[PDB]
């Protein structure tokens, strides 16, 4: 039907009926007769899969033929969401298995809602890592993701009486048809135990193992028939484990549940054992993986063979324990294993919020891992040695920059222990990488400032735009090709549009239909009932104090009032969803999603109001939902306090499909606006600067208060229990924070947010020139692709060059 | 190769040669470079599958057609070993798997040894469950064995310095091929809760709930197109389950576990919450299945529509669920209810001794299934008011009728109740049924004659003689044809052969063949060394003091001192192997092992003795085990305790592959003596009279001591540790039990014994006329078919008519 979803040959139909047919009867084990849409589902997702396996095989064939530098990418995080759609657009599949299916008496659309989404990361960390494997295939990098399997995924949020409940996301209940799980390449790993000096060096003994069982995904590049792999470790006991005989064989279950369950905190540290251990087992089964491949082909050439990527200090023990298999199991003396292992290891930081750092306790590294806690030690004292020696008498340095914290309890600071191992540490956005520089690791930037890097976040325009949004791909290659789709630099052509009619007509066409087919979905799976000509104005994203959806709460309880005051004065029509998932233990984050629902409560059923303002929390907010929603949008909310959000990539998604946005200047967002130019941008705002000096002088809300009466109005409002009539004290842990223990300074940007939106209001009153100013930031996105973003760790720290030559069918 | 293997059709050996590839490539994804033997496997397991499938699908499909009467085989134990071998068989591919793989390189009969039996269960009731659905099959009824799919089954046992070491028996871990997963038929199980009373009935509410999700397997007949189904029930936790939020998922477990492990303790009843949770889970589940199906054409109609097999009283709680769900939840009057109930369920008795009796606490039904304990109050109130209208005044029959058992504990009685609501009850051999009305149910046989039945056990003869000795099965075609696999009875025609000299050799060169690769097994797998000439002496099954395997001990310490008296005597050699697991907790089977290997330590050394006695335990006695053993077996030891053996089937296995039998007069032994002819069997020993009049005197094992010299050296050198020199006083226990507690009656039966050994050594040594009496025995052997076991219940239980026609392929 549409052009970029590629041919639909006569040849290429048949065979994908004959295929889907076959899948049924001997795969599924059903015929027509009792069939679900489900089964259905599963036969077309075996049909895509089987054009994966050839290029699968070829692809690893060849990289063992040709021996380039291995890339591997640790994470405790892949945020994948669904894949069938993305392997059939990768492939060029998507308009033959509509056609096939088509006739065959099914809806393809119908049969892609059944996918699960592989819930495997809790937000923009994860989801950063799922971008970076696609453009990885894309650029032709022999590249690996190692993580873990878990069990269950980030929870389901259902929404209880305004409130945010959890159920377990059983994702593979069902099966997945994606994995091939691979028991012949299960290997040991080790916990607890202890040490023991020989003369011939340490031994690490009597230790518990549990078994790492890797599950293999395909993971496939756009068109160039490059298929890699991503690696997920299972735990697994070992068959003499505890081996009253029944007790034994449940007690099974205590080394599997390392594998079990994605912990749901974050931007907030908890030192808890479990996770301590699955941090330990993705990266001791990953590393024997690593260095086994490497013999199948003398570690001096080994870091020009492998590189070794931690995403965040989550990993970060592969540092001690490369040193450790180094050292302890292949004897190479101290100085040449710490050569290696830095060349090796390069590590990126997502943020600076002092709670959310790794500071594990000491006492459980030394009952868990006692020869890793010995190498860390060892590991610090050289360190602070080259300390001293640059920075003689600056005893105060040394205690700052040491691994280890002095305290109550002794704690080692994991991100100090990932700084003095790599070659590479590297931000966000440049913005982030300038506050790394300058105040959470000043000291080891002035000890070695060629080791700190910049690298902009990015998004994969194949998920991003073609996928989620087939209609605005469509017209956009017609005008200038299809090439942008894997060089998204070329959207730049889309400025001498700009002026032209018809190209103008066709945006907002795209819009408007991307926004009546969600509003439908609105209704249809929830009951909800809003008007498609409002302005859609959408937040989403994690709940967190930081990310300032409190801020967003204000404002529509500010336009809530003035309707109000003034009822029968013209306002732009708007509809407000603010959606995403709270930390189960976050009790703030819990109380906000209460208040979105409560205000909901109050002016979605205010018939003075109508249909001029409606305000809804989109439950569940994952992956699949933000495919549907994003093309929806007219304004993406990025109002983070400056300072904050590292980058952010919910932003980038946002201005890729014909949003514009409205932000401070933080993370990405200064970046954007840099491409797109200030003026086509709504910013508005306190700068890091700004929020530095109210610092100095003492942040004081009761002052905000005082002198802007809109504000106290809607102070007193939540107070005196009008958003909670039954429960009129609810919300005064959130009025007593606004007003006395605030971080991120929300009433010091409120005037100004206000004032900002009005101008948005404004400019959507004219389509014409809102929809120009859109085309102005879709034609500068091009920066934001995560093709970008590779090519520039690719050349500037894996020391390995991209390619966008086919392999060959 | 061999004929009764079927056809190496060109079209066919192409076909699946190509199928071959096509599994080993987007199956497994490998490719011929990286491939393991597993890898071949699996391969060849998924192309006999795809045969598998047309043949399911429309054997289903054809039931749905003609509503039969459908038969449910309830059983917590399916012993079903491997099925690649047998599913070749009965699809007649084997020749054609065979010349596929040989021209594509590769040896069939090692990817055979590669598949994990399926262990779930223990011994006899669990390996007669799996006879029984290949008969089923084979017969063509439309039948289904509903069970547990334990994720371990019965352990692994490793011998560690004479010991028995259990190990879990992770046989999923590679995946299982064979099954087909159904998540979308997963019913809800209810525990725990309490019974409310309304005007409108009981209701059983507060419950906790686990979810049953079946996995269903193939079962085909013999070359007749059809392909029945078991489905096994696999725990699984709600997902809004206990639903701090990381604990919350991780107890999940706790629901998972039931479906977790097989419990090892055969013939002793241990009542713990866990094993009475299994037994619920799978009645529940299957009820629902059951009634789901029914409804799905008036419950008047259901015994017409429906039979219920109760495999022992594991799953007697069918007949309290079944009134639950047809009073409580379908509104019929009790009566109504009852009479529904008693002509669907029928139930078989498959041991006598009285610790293995369910007698399960009546504080545990009260907390786990309250509204169970309500109705087996009620059924046992009905019932015993019937007993006292038939046997007025009779106070005493009431006692010992009733279902509830007063004591210490009050414990319900599950075979009374079974009993009391089947309108069949059978034993499993003659003497066993006979033993049932005379004794235990003397008091039920008075009141209800017309319920009790014999259902004499058997044997399929597909697993038992043509895939485990093809050889023997081959020569009796040559003169017989084929038809003899599905009629055994057709072995009747042998006799004519008895003075054939051509046949006589064929036979002994079969089992000659047959012990020379058994040997060979040995050395290669367990580097142990035996001669092939000698009389290969076997005991395989379950260690029991019942089953007397200390008698076998006792003798072959008898033959070892006699040699050691007189060396140079000639006497005919044996290879003397016992082999069976023994249940975690029963001590004194632990130490029946440990002696069994430590005379085993001292024979097998000793330069004297040569290769003229040799004792071998045999490790990890199982199905895959057995299929090896009984081919090259002379002679099979069957020498229970007259009384205690309730049937046996090993000795039907051993009769039917060319061994003679050495037996006393106990369970299907009567028979099989009776069928071949009390000259061409080796009986001895007390009958069941004997033990009778012995015990009414009193056992006194001192006055044999006292009285049998050669017994009285073999417990002196027990007693001094003469065969465990550094622990002398290891085997204390087992002297003790000898003299002082036996049971079993082990020194009545010495002195017979001994002398009856002699008599097999005799005729040894006459070769020719070994191989007739041979003769005699295996063409006696075609009542022990399950296939006429399968017939009897069929017309005489379920009301139903066999059929040997061909399905359409
Ligand atoms: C220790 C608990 C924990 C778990 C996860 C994390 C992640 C680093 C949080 C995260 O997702 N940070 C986000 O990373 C994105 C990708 O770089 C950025 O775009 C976001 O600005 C940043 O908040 C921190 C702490
Ligand atoms: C409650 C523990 C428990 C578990 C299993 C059993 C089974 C009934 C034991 C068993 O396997 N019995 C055997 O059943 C075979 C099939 O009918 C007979 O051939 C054997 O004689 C009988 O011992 C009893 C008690």
């Amino acid at each position: 039907q549409i052009s970029v979803r590629g041919l639909a040959g006569v040849e290429n139909v048949t065979e994908l009926k004959k295929n889907f047919n076959r899948h049924l009867h001997f795969t599924l084990v059903k015929d027509r007769n009792v069939a679900t849409p489900r089964d259905y589902y599963f036969a077309l997702a075996h049909t895509v899969r089987d054009h994966l396996v050839g290029r699968w095989i070829r692809t690893q064939q060849h990289y063992y033929e040709k021996d380039p530098k291995r890339i591997y990418y640790l994470s405790l995080e892949f945020y994948m969401g669904r894949t069938l759609q993305n392997t059939m657009v990768n492939l060029a599949l998507e308009n033959a298995c509509d056609e096939a299916t088509y006739q065959l008496g099914l809806d393809m659309e119908e049969l892609e809602e059944i996918e699960e989404d592989a819930g495997l990361g809790n937000g923009g960390l994860g989801r950063l890592a799922a971008c970076f494997l696609d453009s990885m295939a894309t650029l032709g990098l022999a590249a690996y993701g190692y993580g873990i399997r878990y069990e269950f995924g980030i929870f389901n949020q259902k929404i209880c009486g305004g409130w945010q409940m959890e159920e377990a996301d059983d994702w593979l209940r069902y099966g997945n048809p994606w994995e091939k799980a691979r028991p012949e390449f299960t290997l040991p790993v080790h916990f607890y135990g202890r040490v023991e000096h020989t003369s011939q060096g340490a031994k690490w003994v009597d230790t518990q193992v549990v078994l790492a069982m890797p599950y293999d995904t395909p993971v496939p590049g756009y068109r160039n028939n490059v298929v890699n792999t991503m690696r997920l470790w299972s735990a697994k006991a070992p068959n003499d484990f505890n081996l009253g005989y029944i007790q034994a064989v449940l007690d099974r279950n205590l080394a599997e549940n390392i594998s079990r369950v994605l912990y749901p905190n974050d931007n907030f540290f908890e030192g808890k054992e479990l996770r301590l251990k699955q941090e330990y087992f993705v990266v001791a089964a990953t590393l024997q993986d690593i260095i086994r491949r490497f013999k199948s082909s003398n570690f001096d050439a080994f870091p020009d063979k492998v590189a070794i990527q931690l995403n965040d200090t989550h990993p970060s023990l592969a540092i001690p324990e490369l040193m450790r298999v180094l050292v302890d199991l292949e004897r190479l003396d101290w100085d040449k294993a710490w050569e290696v292992t830095v060349k090796t290891c390069a590590y990126t930081n997502h943020t600076v919020l002092p709670e959310a750092l790794e500071r594990w306790p000491v006492h459980l590294l030394e009952t868990l891992l006692p020869r890793h806690l010995q190498i860390i030690y060892e590991i610090n004292q050289r360190f602070l040695n080259r300390v001293a020696a640059a920075f003689p008498g600056d005893v105060d340095r040394l205690r700052r920059m040491s691994l280890v914290e002095e305290g109550a309890v002794k704690r080692i600071n994991m991100a100090h222990l990932c700084i003095a191992g790599s070659h590479a540490v590297n931000g966000v956005a440049r913005i982030h990488s300038e506050i790394l520089k300058k105040t959470i690791f000043k000291d080891f930037y002035e000890l070695e400032p060629h080791k700190f890097q910049n690298k902009t976040n990015g998004i994969t325009p194949r998920r991003w735009l073609v996928l989620c949004n087939p209609g605005l791909a469509e017209i956009i290659a017609e005008r200038i090709g299809e090439e942008y789709i894997s060089d998204l630099d070329q959207l730049r052509k889309l400025l001498s549009y700009v002026d032209d009619e018809a190209f103008i007509r066709d945006v907002a066409k795209v819009k408007q239909e991307n926004k009546l087919k969600f509003a439908a979905y609105l209704e249809r799976e929830y009951k909800v009932h809003i008007n498609p000509n409002s302005l859609f104005d959408v937040q989403v994203k994690r709940i967190h104090e930081y990310k300032r959806q409190l801020l967003n709460c204000l404002h529509v309880i500010t336009l809530y009032n003035r309707i109000k005051k003034e009822p029968n004065k013209f306002v732009v029509p708007r509809t407000v969803m603010i959606g995403g998932k709270a930390a189960p233990g976050y009790h703030m984050a819990k109380m906000i999603i209460k208040l979105i629902t409560a205000i909901g409560d109050v002016v979605n059923h205010d018939p003075v109001v109508g249909d001029r303002l409606r305000v809804i929390f989109l439950e569940n907010y994952r992956v699949s939902l933000a495919e549907k929603v994003i093309p929806a949008a007219d304004l993406s909310e990025q109002i983070s306090t400056a300072g904050t959000e590292a980058s952010g990539t919910g932003n980038m998604k946002f201005m890729l499909n014909g949003a514009l946005t409205i932000g401070t200047m933080d993370g990405a967002n200064v970046e954007m606006a840099e491409e797109a130019g200030e003026e086509n941008f709504f910013i508005f705002g306190m700068r890091v600067e700004d929020v530095d000096r109210l610092d100095q002088r003492g942040y004081n809300a009761q002052e905000y208060y005082d002198r802007i009466p809109e504000l106290r109005q809607i102070i007193e409002q939540l107070s005196s229990g009008f958003f909670s009539p039954k429960q009129p004290d609810l919300f005064k842990d959130i009025v007593n924070m606004l007003m006395h223990h605030d971080r991120f300074k929300v009433f010091a940007d409120y005037e100004e947010y206000v004032k900002c939106q009005e101008r948005v209001s404004a400019l959507y009153k004219n389509p014409r020139e809102w929809t120009r100013m859109v085309i102005r930031n879709i034609a500068t996105s091009g920066k934001f692709s995560s093709d970008r973003t590779i090519a520039q760790y690719a050349r500037e720290i894996w020391g390995v060059e991209p390619s966008r030559q086919r392999l060959p069918a």
